[PDB]
């Protein structure tokens, strides 16, 4: 298994702590408020799309829900 399909992915993201976009790039939300990754930005930067706002996303101050992607094959 593994496929994967490329193409329609989002997932759903926690605001560990309150973050505030630096530039019209970055986005704004406070903790707890979920954002939606829309696909990795960058080493420690993602993208989605926060209510009526669209920029990165801090990999820092989110966390990612049980399933991080690690991509390491392996099992047991």
């Amino acid at each position: 298994g593994s496929s994967g399909s490329s193409g329609e992915g989002v997932v759903e993201a926690v605001a560990c702590f309150a973050y505030t976009g630096r530039t019209a790039q970055e986005l704004s939300f406070r903790r707890g408020d979920v954002l939606r990754l829309h696909e990795r930005a960058s080493s420690d930067w993602w993208r989605g799309e926060h209510n009526g706002m669209r920029g990165l996303i801090p990999h820092k101050y989110i966390t990612l829900p049980a399933g991080t992607e690690k991509q390491v094959v392996g099992a047991g």
